[PDB]
């Protein structure tokens, strides 16, 4: 066979080759304590794993069951609040405690500043990403629509300096409102220099300095004319380049070339919803990704990983700045198994805990030199997605334990970044982060994923409103402030992170700029961005709102009630026209399909896809687990008849065939020839009965069916 047996393990051997020639090496871990350590946390977790997992099933029938029994129209909240209690459901909130981690980073601890997600298997991106810590404010602004391409500012083949002028302007007004002078403004500088160790700023008619000069950090090049100048503002560093000579700088009243906002803080590496990965050899990819960058020599000319940068200091001594982004790594959660490692039954063994032993082993890596330290603190970072109250947090903390205890790490040392994205955890916050009040470093409010579990646990209560309305419903507006209210009470201010959620539309970045501010207005201290671009733009709202002293002004407050968080999405008494209906149906069905077809066909598992009216969208795993919950929802509840769905599926499908074109399969006009379209079709139609509305087990099964056919 092409497996190795390790106990009661059977090891596919392309796994066992990647730990031993590539993983192991450096960290000082035995090889056969490796294995034999590997063998023994699954023996000894997996029972717990499994119950766990039935648990769900248990209490998800449970809640079915209450519905279907009950008929009467409103709700009663204070019965259904009693019946969750009684099944244990909903737990008893713990008495008050500050959360106790230590060995964290100050970009965890202290810094606010946006958050980036890439999927860890494509090597370009996840490069780009790391190197996202620092990133041009210009280029942000020139090639995206926060600068309204109107007449005259079009983006051209080449510079359009109507446009350019624009994108100085902007910044210059930035420079205003984040380190302002002291009298005048940044539009009408002429000059920079650095005289007694204070920044001079030169206007036309007279010179100023900062009205705080402590914003003033450092320079590079010359005091009398340097060529760049550092400053700071609520902890994130603005630079400003000088270079008459450069296109830009000919133009600038002052020869600026260009502004760099510390950008992507931290950057998450996905495992999980944003790649597809279903076998031993994805696996394989991702893990030799991940190893690459803590060993700091992935490469994929060469794009390679950023040194840290070299500055002078205002008395004129030398520093440096991390050029990285702080990494973490998203493990998926306790859900899957993957028969990367088989048992003696031929059983597969839960993806989880591999991802646990092998990712929290190379990131062994990540805390030595690189022949350059991801922590320099001694921390390993581990987001930890899609788990259902406190006793799963609970595994969480003993599976990073005894993995901990495999490597021979000191205990604590591998931190999780809890999502706060399935009701169980929402309604039980409080005693989840106490569940891990020692290894915390983040509590992120995962609201696609949540919306997908809000659908699938009340899927038996009656219809729910549209995708769209979802994003602006009771529940989830109480769901993201009950997040922080938790998080603040349990001591994250100077602690842990406070984290939102994604901007999923990757074009509409005027939009972002506008709308993104609301997160760290709510006292949230990171969130998500899809791309370094939308890193650099969300940065400019860290500098706008002073996240600390909006953190300071919510202590205390209890702003969500339980009551406000069980309320049930439900769509009012005819609350649809039968185009509008249709709408909704067209537009999830080609989001699905424009989604799997990449999944199933090319084992893509973030992309770009246009949704019906046309707006480009980041699709990942959880906007999938949304749409498919809320056609299983519609067609449950006889909203939409099952041939409504085909006819969708079939309309939308050639559409997307034309939206792609190299390692491409069209799925019409045979569709159920494509496997691809047959998943689509399989997510909605099986819906209801997939485990907490989870996609991962049909996407795996037709991944792999694609794949053996492939083969053959
Ligand atoms: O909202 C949540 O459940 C997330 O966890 C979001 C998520 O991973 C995501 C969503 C869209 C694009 C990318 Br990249 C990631
Ligand atoms: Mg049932
Ligand atoms: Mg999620
Ligand atoms: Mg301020």
């Amino acid at each position: 066979t092409d497996r190795v047996s390790v106990g009661n393990l059977r090891i596919a051997r392309v796994l066992y080759d990647f730990v031993n020639n590539e993983a192991l090496p450096g960290t000082d871990i035995d090889p056969d304590s490796f294995w034999a350590g590997v063998d023994k946390v699954v023996a000894d977790l997996t029972p717990q794993n499994q119950a766990l997992l039935n648990a769900r099933d248990e209490l998800q029938a449970q809640i079915d069951k209450w519905h279907r029994r009950r008929v009467i129209e409103p709700i009663d909240m204070d019965a259904y609040r009693q019946f969750l209690t009684e099944i244990g459901y909903l737990l008893p909130e713990p008495d008050d405690f500050t959360i106790t981690t230590s060995g964290v980073d100050a970009e965890i601890t202290t810094t606010a500043g946006p958050q980036l997600v890439v999927p860890v298997l494509n090597a370009r991106f996840a490069l780009n990403a790391a190197n996202a810590r620092w990133g041009s404010l210009y280029d942000a602004l020139y090639g995206t629509d926060v600068i309204p391409e109107t007449d005259g500012a079009e983006k051209g083949p080449t510079y359009n300096k109507v446009r350019g002028d624009k994108v100085i302007a902007y910044a210059r007004k930035f420079l205003d409102d984040s380190v302002p002078l002291s009298s005048g403004s940044f539009g009408d500088a002429t000059g920079f220099t650095v005289q007694d160790g204070q920044l001079v700023v030169a206007l036309p008619d007279k010179s100023t300095g900062l009205a705080n000069p402590g914003q003033f950090a450092g320079y590079t090049g010359a005091a009398e004319s340097p060529t760049s100048v550092l400053l700071i503002n609520h902890g994130l560093h603005i630079e400003i380049l000088i270079d008459p000579e450069s296109q830009v700088g000919t133009t600038d009243r002052a020869g600026v070339k260009d502004v760099i906002l510390e950008s992507a803080i931290t950057t998450i590496m996905d495992f999980e919803d944003s790649v597809a990965a279903v076998d031993a050899a994805d696996k394989v990819l991702g893990y030799r990704n991940w190893l690459g960058l803590n060993k700091g020599d992935l490469a994929a000319f060469l794009r390679v990983l950023n040194r840290d940068r070299n500055y002078t200091a205002p008395g004129g001594g030398q520093f440096t700045l991390p050029g990285r982004s702080l990494m973490f790594v998203r493990n998926v959660g306790h859900l899957m198994t993957n028969d990367a490692i088989v048992d003696t039954d031929g059983s597969e063994v839960f993806e989880g805990i591999m991802d646990a032993l092998f990712t929290g082993l190379i990131a062994i890596h990540g805390l030595k030199a690189s022949d350059l330290i991801n922590s320099r603190t001694g921390s390993i970072y581990i987001v930890k997605p899609k788990m259902h109250g406190p006793a799963e947090v609970a595994f969480t903390c003993e599976l990073f334990s005894r993995v901990e205890d495999v490597l021979g790490l000191p205990q604590n040392t591998m931190k999780i970044g809890i999502m706060d994205e399935e009701r169980r955890t929402t309604v039980n916050l409080k005693a989840c982060i106490k569940a891990a009040a020692d290894r915390v470093v983040f509590i992120n409010t995962g609201f696609l994923d949540r919306t997908g579990d809000e659908i699938h646990t009340s899927m038996e209560a009656g219809p729910m409103v549209r995708k769209g309305t979802m994003k602006s419903q009771p529940w989830i507006l109480a769901y993201e402030d009950h997040n922080v209210d938790a998080g603040l009470a349990a001591g994250f201010s100077g602690r842990a992170q406070v984290g939102k959620g994604m901007w999923t539309m990757t074009e509409l970045m005027a939009d972002m700029v506008e709308t993104k501010i609301a997160q760290p207005r709510a006292g949230a201290s990171t969130a998500w961005v899809p791309s370094p671009t939308a890193a650099t733009l969300h940065a400019l709202h860290y500098h706008q709102v002073d996240v600390a002293a909006v953190q300071q002004g919510l202590a205390g407050k209890r702003r969500a009630t339980i009551e406000q968080l069980l309320t049930i999405p439900l769509a009012k008494e005819l609350a649809w026209a039968p185009d509008e209906i249709r709408e909704e149906v067209d537009n999830n069905c080609q989001s699905i399909l424009g989604y799997v077809v990449r999944w199933v066909d090319q084992g893509v598992g973030a992309s770009k896809v246009p949704d019906i009216h046309d707006v480009a969208l980041m699709e990942d795993r959880a906007t999938l687990r949304i749409s498919s919950q809320l056609l299983a929802n519609w067609l449950r509840h006889g909203v939409i008849t099952s041939a409504d769905v085909r006819a969708s599926l079939e309309r939308m499908a050639p559409l997307v065939d034309r939206q792609n074109a190299v390692a491409y399969r069209p799925m019409a006009p045979n569709f159920d020839d494509s496997i691809a379209f047959l998943a689509a079709q399989e997510l909605i139609l099986s819906g209801a009965q997939q485990p907490n509305g989870y996609t991962e087990p049909i996407l795996h099964r037709r991944r792999r069916e694609f794949k053996a056919r492939a083969a053959e």
